């Protein structure tokens, strides 16, 4: 399978080759037919776009050398980093080389004020999800990696600063006595954080297990997730984390798809997975309610209903639920 | 499926319920039936076990608290970690990890004598009996989190323990770490991708190695999941980085827990679009396309190569690609 789900589709080739190439780079970033997005507290800068009359696509303000040289001329105050090269295969390395970079909220709202038709894209949610297919997935790479640039600016070993490097895939730290140095550690490379979200199914296949958190959209019931402990596999986290929020005892664990989460780095494991039991015992520590719903009150909701409502269809919790009634 | 590869079985129930109990893990602290594991620069201390003329297995020497408790009095130099609970006054046999200075480390091994420290972690954590295994990746993956994250990487400040020893609290008041839910405060899980490859054609897979790789040894080709790409585009990926070879269909098949420091091998079994290879040189030092007869050949008893052990994933997808052919 060819992961479809949003933030699934790129418009670029990371061409992580011409990371450590600090001769290549340092020549794309003043070239003219490189490609720059800005980001403003992990906030891209979106136009809006060869419409006539009808509803406006959001589409990420392209900048170009011309416009952010300016910027770059603060090097401690500013984040760059290399995304990849432009993906075209109909019709100097001609290479439409892509970058992103972050500034300061001070100078972003100077800069908002030039635009006039640029505007930041906030709040992350649900606003990231208006955003094209093939943009979707260069700003879920972009986002990801400026946010583990803005909240791992020291080294967590010996609590020192570091450096940006590898085109900003790495950061050293500058203590030469610090243990990181000596060997390959996971404390200077960027940070995925891999979550399981499961479509549980009722021992007789006619229902579906649903829950919500506090914090959740009142009514809004959705497929159960959870973060893989260290040590834990992707199957035994699917059946520890329905059991610890739900009290349901979990059989078969089927996977089924990829989703990059973008809030800041986080990475969905979509699974179909069979209950083994009935009762329903929520914890209100993890979860405040959860309810079996049968297959009816589910297709009500997949089209027009209902007492309840699911996540939208750019979200894997409901590209899941809509696999179960296919499966079915 | 049931994650059967090494590490994937443990002896314990994890009970994360038990850990933001502060009452009831001091309880089980002090409790005689509570199981302890020792623990010097991430190395558990192992026994040897009975089995008689033949190979002795490798088994964790299991402390209680009339041992540890003399460790115990000094919070400072130690790390404690709740593991879980045993599967078999709430009657559940609890399960502790300790990490000790090597200093009070090699004290401790004078006295035990028939125990010792199972290092280095390659491949010496092998060696383990199947459900101890997952225990000690458990144990090792956390300690690491703990002995490599002292610090708080937003703000440089020193970090406090708690949960249990599966949270870290920043103690500079302003920070933002402390505004919030982030991931600066809870344990690493780093994503690797590892893909059997086969020809267009199915009757070949290919296979790669890198400058360390023990010589004449061929394994699967795998990599580190990129920030804000998929498990199946991370396999695509990697393939055409390392050697060069297109990669069509991506098909997800095995869990396996990489305790190296905290690692998750996602097992993928992956159909070849092209068949040129052009190896990076950088990343990987040889790629070769392997027949089937060649691999059976290794598998059993061969041959001018051979594959990673039976205990590590790789082996698996290989084993894997044989069945299905
Ligand atoms: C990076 N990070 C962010 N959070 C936030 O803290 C909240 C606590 O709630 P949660 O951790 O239970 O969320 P869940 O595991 O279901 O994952 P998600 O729905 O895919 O996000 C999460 O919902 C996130 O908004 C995180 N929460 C936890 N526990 N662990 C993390 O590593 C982490
Ligand atoms: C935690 N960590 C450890 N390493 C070590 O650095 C080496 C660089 O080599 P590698 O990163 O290419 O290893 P590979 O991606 O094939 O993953 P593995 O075979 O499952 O380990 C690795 O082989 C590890 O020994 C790591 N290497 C990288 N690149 N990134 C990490 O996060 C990391």
């Amino acid at each position: 399978e060819e992961c479809e789900n949003y933030f699934s589709k790129t418009l670029l080739d990371r061409k992580s080759e011409k990371r450590n190439n600090s001769d290549w780079l340092l020549a794309k970033e003043s070239h003219p037919a490189t490609v720059f997005i800005l980001f403003s507290d992990l906030n891209p800068l979106v136009t809006l776009g060869k419409e006539s009359f009808q509803q406006p696509e959001v589409r990420l303000c392209q900048l170009n050398y011309t416009d952010i040289k300016d910027y770059l001329a603060q090097p401690e105050k500013i984040t760059l980093i290399f995304l990849g090269v432009e993906l075209e295969i109909k019709d100097e390395d001609g290479l439409v080389a892509w970058f992103a970079l972050g500034i300061d909220p001070i100078a972003a709202e100077e800069f908002k004020q030039r635009h006039e038709n640029c505007y930041f894209l906030h709040p992350p949610m649900p606003a990231l999800l208006q955003l094209k297919e093939k943009e979707a997935g260069v700003v879920a790479q972009a986002r990801s990696v400026l946010a583990w640039h803005s909240r791992y600016k020291f080294c967590p070993t010996c609590g020192n600063a570091t450096k940006i490097e590898e085109g900003g895939y790495k950061r050293l730290c500058l203590k030469e006595d610090c243990p990181s140095l000596n060997g390959v550690h996971n404390t200077s490379y960027p940070r995925v954080d891999p979550v399981v979200i499961m479509q549980v199914i009722h021992p007789d296949g006619t229902k579906c297990l649903l829950g919500r958190q506090k914090r959740f959209p009142p009514g809004m019931f959705t497929c159960l997730a959870g973060f893989i402990e260290p040590g834990e596999t992707i199957e035994d986290a699917v059946r520890r984390e329905v059991e610890e929020e739900s009290g349901v005892k979990v059989g078969h664990v089927q996977y089924v798809a990829c989703q990059p989460w973008p809030m800041p780095s986080s990475l969905m494991i979509g699974c179909l997975a069979l209950a083994v039991s009935t009762e329903i015992k929520v914890d209100k520590n993890e979860i405040e309610d959860a309810r079996w719903f049968t297959r009816e009150q589910v297709l009500d909701v997949l089209t027009k209903g209902q007492a309840f409502f699911v996540p939208p269809s750019r979200a894997i919790a409901h590209q899941l639920i809509k696999h179960w009634i296919r499966i079915n």
